[PDB]
């Protein structure tokens, strides 16, 4: 289980409020990572910077994802925060299509080595994949939906 050494916490996961922007969606997944100390103060800005070079979206079906990141050295532990939207927002597709995702689920990922990259990639696409897993994250309340993912990563 190489997602062994992956923090995962009640307080990484929340829903978000209808009208948040990209960048507002960024600060309020970064905000419990950068108050555990597990990425540096800035974070969530090299986070922006990076999204809107390199985008995260990815076009599953039928809820969107995205997977914001940055370069590893601003993360000195490793951990995952979840955000819920309430409405879909325009994530630009990691692939380079011309159509932006409507993304509903993200998985902001704080990886501090890039041989986690592979790993924690290969577990997103699967759980993508997994179309009940995926709609029920849109019906579960927080602690459901840390339980469910918890699980998913550890078991």
């Amino acid at each position: 289980n190489a997602m062994q050494d992956i923090h995962f916490r009640r307080h990484y996961v929340r829903h978000l409020p209808k009208e948040v922007s990209q960048n507002d969606i960024i600060k309020a997944l970064a905000s419990p990572l950068i108050n555990d100390g597990m990425v540096v103060s800035d974070f969530a800005d090299h986070v922006i910077t990076r999204e809107q070079n390199f985008p995260t979206g990815l076009p599953v079906e039928p809820v969107g994802v995205a997977i914001p990141h940055t370069d590893h050295k601003y993360v000195r532990q490793n951990a995952i925060s979840v955000g819920i939207l309430a409405e879909p927002v325009n994530f630009e597709d990691m692939g380079g299509e011309p159509d932006p995702v409507p993304v509903r689920v993200v998985f902001m990922l704080a990886l501090g080595e890039s041989n986690k990259q592979l790993n924690v990639l290969g577990w997103i696409m699967d759980v993508i994949q997994d179309e009940d897993f995926m709609q029920q994250l849109l019906v579960m309340n927080d602690d459901e939906i840390y339980q469910s993912i918890y699980t998913r990563i550890s078991e």
